[PDB]
C-alpha cells in the first residue's frame, strides 16, 4: 500500500491512466498529488478530483526549477512525518521523428532538460520527503510501501536494443535518465529509497499514437501493479510493464 | 591510414595525445584539423602546428553552433573531394564530483550541451564531408581509413557498470553520447560510415587526475591504435582504449 503518491503529467496519457489505476485499488492512496501545468484544462483530472478528496492537484511547470521549493512544500504539509512514499516521474515529451541531416539543438536541449533534467531536480527536491518515509516504514523491505522512484523511461532508451536509430533527442534523454536511475538507486540505497526506470510498453496515447498495441488501462493497470510488486531485487533496474527485466 | 581527421579539444589532455601519437604513425595523416577555444594559448599545439605543416588549427567555441557552417567550409576547401576520413569528437568537461543533494540544474544541463548536443551536432555539419570520403574509398572496408566518426565516451557512462553512482552530469551525458553513437551507426550504415564510442581508459590529464593508471601517450598510443584496426564489426559499439567491447 501507498500511502502518498506524487506523480507529474497527469491531465493526459499515462499520468492520468495511472491516477485511475490507482484509485480502483481495493487500498487506494490516502495521498494522491497530481500535477499539470493548466488546472483550468485537465477537465477530466479536475472532475476526478471533484470526486476523490484523496487527490490533491497542484500546478506548475517542471521547467522552473525555483517552483519546486514550494511544491514539496504543499507536500510536506499535507503528509508531515509520514513523507512522500512515490515519486513517479512521468512528465515527459518526445518531438517529431527527424533524420540526423534535420535535428535542431534546440530540440535536443529541449528534450533533454524535461526528459532528463526535470526528473533528477526533481528527485532532489523530494528526497526529504522520501526519507521520512522510508524511516517511517523502516521495519519493512523495500517497495513503493516504503519509499521509491519511479522514472517512466522508454525501450527507445534501451541502447543494446536500438536497432533503428533515429529519435536523437528522446533516445538520448531516456537512455541519460535510465544513468540516472542507477546513480540514484546506489546513492539511497542506505536509507533504502528504491529507484527504478520503467517502459510503459508501447501505449495509445498523443505520444504513442493510434499503432500502439496497449491501451491506457491496459498499461496503466499493470504498471500500478508491477511497481506494487517491485522489490530490492529490482533496485537499479530497468523493467517492462510487466516487470520483465531489459536492457540497457 | 587516415588521409584526414578532425579532433575537437586539442590544446590539452588526451585531444593533444592523440595529435603527437599521429605524428608518430610511419603514415601520418595528410591533414589533422585542431580545434581549440584560444589560439594565443595552446602553445604546444600552436608549437606543434609550426614544425607539422600537416597540422590544421581551427579556433571555435563548440558551443557556437552557428560557427559550425564555416567549420566546415574551411575543412572542404583545403580537402575537397576527398572528404573528411574522421570526426573525433574529443572535447568534453567533468564538473567536481557532487552528491544527489547538491546537484545544480545548470551543471547538469551545460555538460550535457557539451558532451552530448555538441558530438550530435558536428556529426550533423560533417556529414557531407564523412560521405564524400566514404564514397571516395567506397572500395575499401570500414574503417577509420574510409569514414568514421569516434566519439569519446567514458567507462563512467557503462550504467551496467556503474556501482558507485553519484556524477549525474557526466554520467548522463556519456550515457546520452553512446545512445547516440548506436543511432549515427545505423543511420550511416547505408554510406558505410562507422561510429563508435570510446574510453580512453582511466588517463592522467587534468580531468582523470594524478590517480589514473594510464598517462597520455601509452594510452592515446593505443587509442590511435586501436582506432586504426576499428572495423564494421564493430560497429555503432563501445570500445575500451584497447578495442575490448564494453557494456552500455
Ligand atoms: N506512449 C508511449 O508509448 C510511451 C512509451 C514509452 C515511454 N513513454 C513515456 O511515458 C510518459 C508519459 O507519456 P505519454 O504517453 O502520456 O505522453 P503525453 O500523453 O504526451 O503526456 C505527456 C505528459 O507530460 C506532461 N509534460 C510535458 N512537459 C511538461 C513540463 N515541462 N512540465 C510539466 N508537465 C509536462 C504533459 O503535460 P501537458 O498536457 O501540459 O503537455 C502530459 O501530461 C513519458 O515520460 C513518456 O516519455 C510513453
Ligand atoms: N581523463 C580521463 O581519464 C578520461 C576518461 C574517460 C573519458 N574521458 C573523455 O576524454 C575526452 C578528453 O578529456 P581530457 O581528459 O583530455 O580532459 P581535459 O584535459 O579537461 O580536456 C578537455 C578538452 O576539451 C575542450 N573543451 C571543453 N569544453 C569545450 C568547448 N565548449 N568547446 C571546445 N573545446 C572544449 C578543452 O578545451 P579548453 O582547454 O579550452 O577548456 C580541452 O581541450 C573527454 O571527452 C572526456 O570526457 C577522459
Amino acid at each position: 500500500h501507498m500511502n502518498s503518491i506524487l506523480i507529474t503529467g497527469c491531465n493526459r496519457g499515462l499520468g492520468l491512466g495511472l491516477v485511475k489505476a490507482l484509485l480502483n485499488l481495493p487500498q487506494p492512496p490516502q495521498h494522491l498529488f497530481t500535477t499539470c501545468r493548466n488546472r483550468e484544462q485537465a477537465k477530466e483530472l479536475e472532475d476526478l478530483a471533484k470526486n476523490h478528496s484523496n487527490i490533491h492537484i497542484l500546478e506548475i511547470d517542471l521547467r522552473n526549477f525555483d517552483a519546486y521549493d514550494k511544491l514539496v512544500a504543499d507536500i510536506e504539509g499535507v503528509t508531515k512525518d509520514q513523507g512522500l512514499n512515490v515519486l513517479f516521474n512521468n512528465a515527459g515529451i518526445a518531438p517529431k521523428s527527424a533524420r540526423i541531416t534535420a535535428v535542431r539543438s534546440q530540440e535536443l536541449l529541449d528534450t533533454l532538460q524535461t526528459n532528463t533534467v526535470v526528473p533528477i531536480m526533481l528527485a532532489k527536491a523530494c528526497l526529504p520527503l522520501l526519507k521520512k518515509a522510508a524511516k517511517a516504514n523502516e521495519s519493512q523491505p523495500m517497495g513503493v510501501g516504503r519509499a521509491a522512484i519511479i522514472n517512466m523511461s522508454s525501450i527507445l532508451g534501451s541502447i543494446q536494443g536500438n536497432t533503428d536509430g533515429g529519435m536523437y533527442a528522446y533516445r538520448t534523454s531516456k537512455s541519460a535518465l535510465n544513468a540516472a536511475t542507477k546513480s540514484l538507486s546506489v546513492d539511497l540505497y542506505p536509507q533504502r529509497i528504491m529507484c527504478v526506470s520503467l517502459h510503459p510498453g508501447w501505449v495509445k496515447t498523443d505520444m504513442g499514437g493510434s499503432s500502439a498495441p496497449l491501451d491506457v488501462p491496459t498499461s496503466t493497470g499493470q504498471i500500478v501493479q508491477t511497481i506494487s510488486k517491485l522489490g530490492e531485487k529490482q533496485n537499479g533496474g530497468f523493467v517492462n510493464y510487466d516487470g520483465t527485466p531489459l536492457a540497457w
